[PDB]
């Protein structure tokens, strides 16, 4: 069932024999943090708070337990059962903390609802499924050569990605559908179709709840950009609607294309905004090197409704389930970050009435570089640093974030960026010791 | 028992705890394509349909459910109970999406019932067990070295066939006749008649649960046309008839023969137009390292009542048993495509009167050239190439497929032989690296 | 339940089968020594005391048996349970042993009760856990690359950690939060506040529990305070707070930093004296290679309030939950005499009114030399000599601690120290060799 008071969640304890509670929280950079509490300390824990570190998410911060995101994790050990929790971050004066990122996307959905509107989100997230060396370290050993959409795997990994599915399903996730992509080894799970904040708290469980159980049966799931080269990369698509007083307002009867003005200006700031954040959504080297023309990835700002490799695409199904998908993300981003700047970037251009210019329904890959000058189509940063230098000059993305959180993420993107700009590649001593 | 609603197939998966339905279907290549349902969406599904992706075939399309086509799988996981279940693609629009192979199937099936026919087929699938490597990788390592109809496997290995026996006769599938072929570690399977859609979907259904059964054993089941040298390869010969009110059209009492003269008129459309689809008959280039002459593979257009090794056989069985043998396809080849062509190959030739010519009962093997140049015995293709161009230039071929699968299957097929063409084999290096 | 009388003891023993029962005390050094006796003994122990070897310690001395100290150890052998308990060490004359830590701890405590003020101690424990080698052997191969707070390890690892949890709250330990720490495979765990006596007991018990537990696992549990080069090393940090009357000495809400003078006054003997004990609060040579510039571990005396890199810290913390701490010690450090040490050199600050002088609000780290000499900064010893060399001409220490122990730690750490100065490392040979 659901728990919404601190006492249902006593008695769920109590009557399932729960041994631990896990809180929950991200950090700027995408990283899962949480530690452990005794099954007694919950009470006081509900009562007064739990005070620890803030120094983990950017330093003393209270930790105030949310009952409504109870839920128990979906293995049953011999000593009890386990479950995780979420809360909200509070400073020693009560002030709440600005630089937790559940905060940021708090107060862009507050900003979302002054204007009447509210944002569902239904990703699609992908991971490969790698096996695992004598030692237990990761690798990357394929553990099929299926295609898309293909009946794969048959071995025994066809048994782990069936007790995956079955572990999403019991916590009541509501998976749509799960099926293999189309590089070896690679799987795809879609997300119901639901409210933003349970969205990205689903995706955040669902990253190492995949991960512990892809360890206890003896694999290893991995969400790089590009783990393998010359192969498609993970990607998170994500789409979305815009209800206000209960309806959806993307869906328009009365136009040719079935959408509403509201749409256009929500796609055209979107478009107008992408390449600032484009950091934000893609926040690792390797998300760049998934992001070449050749695959499936988009790398030029368009967006269509029959053409699959523009940046934005709108789905054929109309009505209540119009949505707009997005193509650029990737798992490797952070759900908060990335929700609340796409929702920030759609309210101004809704606000501000921007146009989003024609649709593209050729291939952009096949023209010419004078073709797209002459159409005017931009492309996403190449690099890191271009998205950082982008970044850097934005005052939306600074506005949105706040200086806080701004400057943590723009300094340790430097800095990362800084230590692999320095390293030696094998590829060069392969080309060049030789030749040279 | 059999399902025929849908309130039907809700009562069994609630009655037997089914816990994931997994769709069905193919592409254009002959690739088995599918993803995971889980149970509560069923309703929803059976209501409204699936949205999909239509890439996987040939770009978003429907499926409807079919519940007359649900299924249980032979095997039980500690988790619960699987099944699978097949339905027809439709455009948004609500036309129903031509490339699907299944619809070329039943448009031939429409053709058929509006000349008044109705087709059975049976056919003889052939297969081999390998052994895997210490990795799990599929090799070609033979598990005996019995022969023709042979009482082998005695070892394990007699435990795996047993056991895919039985999982088969678990679903349904009421197999005629099991036995050892004459290459070593090569087993056959035989299908009773039944309608056409429910044979092409029971061989597909085949397919994968043996494969899945030989890796959970601990073996390999392979369905290459050819993987060794020097040994008889695997084909899938197709028995068919056609019925007409209830009763067999093929039988006639009167003739010699025992055969109708529209028995006459469907050898000889056949053997008209076998040349064209050969192609889709045998579809990658490893069919035609089996059609070689020297071995049970035939290679010369001709058709006979007592000679073993002509193209098109005819079973002394008479009565509700007469039958039409083809014995060019192999295992790899698409069943839908092959199925449709060859019965509209037949109507053709019924409509038209094509005599099909005196019938060979001599060994073409044994005789010469310039016999086979004086008899007008025709030859297969020789190369995929060659069966590429034939195809190519076939109206019918062209008006039976559609215009949409005609063009994907022709450049599919071209792509893969460029491919295959600039490859330098071992074989090469063997032999002309010494002498040059 | 809690055990008072030894009636009680004997009664849970014959209640729950405890067939072993195991003496607990330590030695100067901080080296954990037992000795196992027979269930049947227990009786007669009680009533007599039990005769042993006092070289153990620093001949032959009288434990009696202290029945408030009685616990069961968290694992369960098929003969049956098996038990611990703690007593006092008396000469044959029957005068007590000065020589024995918890003696000392004793004595310290009774002088802060001459005064009407009693300590509570909540320690926070820093540890390893690597894998053993082939025989079973510890060695230094991490588990996880895991940062600070985060949600790892997720393979068996993880369930080892959740059984030393489980078992820790098993024995009654009352854990506070246990999380993961900023070097890679370590890990940390708090405990509640309570008697210094108490606390140091459950110290010295928590450290075997866990070893054993991580080696019944697979695992090795390591509690060397830096094992590895260039991360983090780990530590225990000590809170303590002084309470008179049953409410807390150092709140008061008058002060505009909510802290009373009494407080202050114990900030300043510590700052003091620390510089003469820092040898028994790091009391090997590893110690020292932890306490280097660039880490977490302070090098300079200073106390500030938001200042974390300071050597004592305040915590945010007000009313009862006041507290100060010292992030000095190391788990390798005798619990018994770093909490006396602490303890009188609280009281003596407080004695003489000693004021802590002004906190430092800046990070010592960034300043320079000339800066931190003006300051008046002043430094821990650089390596184990110059710490002995500190403690030898302290009176207070030796006043503190008494001669015996006094002379028995010096002699044995000078051993120590005069042993590891003579040693060639592999580190000289691969800088000299090559160069000289």
């Amino acid at each position: 069932k659901k728990c919404t008071t601190k006492e249902d969640v006593l008695e769920a304890v109590k009557e399932r024999d729960v041994k631990f509670i896990r809180t929950q929280f991200t950090d700027t950079l995408g990283i899962i943090k949480s530690w452990a509490i005794p099954a007694e300390q919950l009470e006081e824990a509900f009562e007064n708070g739990v005070m620890f570190d803030g120094s983990s998410i950017q330093s003393d911060m209270k930790l105030a337990l949310d009952p409504s995101t109870f839920r128990i994790l979906p293995w049953r050990p011999a000593t009890g059962a386990v479950a995780r929790i979420l809360g909200d971050v509070y400073l020693p004066d009560g002030n709440p903390f600005k630089g937790d990122p559940r905060y940021v996307l708090k107060t862009a959905i507050k900003e979302a609802e002054k204007m009447g509107f509210s944002m569902n989100v239904g990703p699609e997230l992908e991971f490969f499924l790698f096996k695992l060396d004598a030692n237990g370290n990761p690798t990357t050993e394929l553990t099929d050569q299926g295609g898309y959409f293909d009946f794969a795997p048959l071995d025994r990994a066809q048994d782990v990605r069936r007790d995956i599915d079955y572990a999403l399903e019991h916590m009541g996730f509501q998976i749509e559908a799960s099926h293999h992509e189309v590089a070896p080894s690679q799987h795809e799970i879609d997300f119901r179709f639901g409210d933003v904040l349970c969205t990205a708290d689903n995706v955040v469980t669902f990253k190492y709840v995949v991960k512990s159980i892809a360890y206890h049966k003896g694999y290893y799931a991995s969400f790089m950009p590009k783990p393998l080269f010359g192969v498609n990369g993970s990607g998170m698509h994500s789409n979305q609607s815009l209800f206000k007083d209960g309806k959806n307002v993307f869906y328009d009867p009365d136009t040719p294309t079935k959408l509403s003005q509201d749409a256009m200006y929500y796609i055209g700031g979107l478009l107008k905004h992408i390449r600032e954040f484009t950091a934000v959504t893609n926040p690792v080297v390797n998300s760049y090197k998934r992001l070449v023309p050749g695959y499936e990835a988009p790398v030029y700002i368009s967006w269509s409704a029959q053409n699959r490799s523009s940046l934005i695409r709108i789905p054929a199904t109309r009505g209540n389930g119009t949505r707009i998908e997005l193509r650029c993300p990737d798992p490797a981003c952070n759900p908060y970050l990335a929700f609340a700047l796409m929702l920030r970037a759609g309210l101004e251009g809704i606000k501000n009435k921007i146009d989003p210019g024609e649709p593209t329904n050729v291939n952009i890959f096949h023209l010419s570089d004078k073709e797209r000058e002459e159409r005017g189509i931009r492309s996403l940063p190449a690099d890191l640093k271009e998205a950082i230098d982008e970044m850097k000059g934005s005052k939306f993305v600074k506005e949105a974030l706040g200086e806080h959180v701004f400057s943590h993420y723009l300094c340790a993107k430097e800095m990362e960026w800084d230590e692999y700009k320095a390293v030696v590649h094998p590829w060069e001593l392969s080309r060049y010791l030789s030749m040279l």
